[PDB]
């Protein structure tokens, strides 16, 4: 699988808009799953002196158990894009495996209104591209997601239709995880 080349950060956009809140992700488009479960996620980004750190959680929706992760980059000079490498942690952010320098994840921020984002995720490891993913962003589970971020799916070649939509996962969130 090769992650999606066209991809790059939305000019002008206001970063105080992107790292505020929490995200959940409301839907979401992967383009070759190496696994067929299929999860609900929600993560807090935040950013000083271009430096972003981001507390990320994952719920398997089908086996119903739940992953964590601190990702750690810094910001490209192209705008709202980072290339993170991630700690594994337990629930109270004990550290378990270390960030190292071959796994790592690519975000760009394609949309950010007040109420909603669009985002694009390549994870890698070493020479490999492993999972390529376009995420709706709502900062409340189930709001709605904003006409202006709707647009931006459309304006990114993708129908919005074509993503999993989360709600009828069943998914469970930790909020005290992502606090902080
Ligand atoms: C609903 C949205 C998402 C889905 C469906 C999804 C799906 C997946 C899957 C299937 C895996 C493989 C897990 C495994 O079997 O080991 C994974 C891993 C991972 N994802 Fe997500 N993901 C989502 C959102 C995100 C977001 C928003 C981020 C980062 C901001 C992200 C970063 C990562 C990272 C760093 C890993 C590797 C963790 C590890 O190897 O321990 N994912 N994701």
């Amino acid at each position: 699988m090769d992650c999606s080349t066209n991809i790059s950060p939305k000019q002008g956009l206001d970063k105080a808009k992107y790292f505020s809140g929490k995200w959940y992700v409301t839907h979401f488009l992967d383009k070759d799953p190496q696994v067929t479960d299929q999860y609900c996620s929600s993560f807090t980004p935040r950013e000083s002196d271009g430096t972003v750190k981001e507390a990320l959680y994952h719920y398997n929706a089908n086996k119903k158990t739940s992953f964590y992760n601190i990702g750690e980059g810094k910001l490209e000079s192209s705008g709202l894009q980072y290339t993170a490498k991630y700690k594994t942690v337990d629930k109270k952010k004990a550290v378990l495996k270390e960030a190292d320098e071959k796994n790592s994840y690519t975000l760009t921020v394609l949309e950010a209104d007040d109420s909603s984002a669009l985002v694009h995720i390549c994870l890698r490891e070493g020479s490999k591209d492993l999972g390529d993913l376009y995420t709706v962003l709502t900062h409340q589970k189930d709001a709605e997601p904003s006409a202006k971020v709707k647009s931006a799916v459309t304006q990114a070649g993708l129908q919005l239709s074509q993503f999993v939509g989360t709600k009828d996962l069943g998914c469970q969130y930790d909020d005290q995880f992502t606090s902080l």
